[PDB]
């Protein structure tokens, strides 16, 4: 028996996801759900249209460093 | 020299991949060489244009679990 001056949100009950993947928007991607991975990020097929119109850019990497050839 | 404890036993600390990754073919991709990731799989930017032609950065992951309800 405990008390609470106001109704605060405690942990209550919480578990860890075994291998459950979530999309970029933070819904939930189940084995019975269609999704697409854009380069490396997971997007649920429903939110995909929005995300594609934003990025549709896969994962584009480079050296980033840009080692300056040799110069001389 | 022996007998005098100058040596100790340790584990195989560094076994897991640190910053080392590989492309689709099996070369080796580091933060020095330019590369692109198509839906989770790494490809050297040397062959990436070909990969974007066939895959295009998207790993299409439909449910693929369409077990239609049928008793017999």
């Amino acid at each position: 028996m405990v008390e609470n001056p106001m109704v605060i949100n405690n942990w209550h009950d919480k578990l860890t996801e075994t291998d459950v993947q979530i999309d970029f928007y933070g819904d939930e991607v189940t084995p019975v759900d269609d999704y697409v991975i854009d380069g490396g990020e997971i997007i649920l097929r429903e939110n995909l249209e929005r995300y594609l119109r934003e990025q549709l850019g896969f994962e584009f990497k480079n050296a980033q460093l840009e080692h300056h050839h040799h110069h001389h």
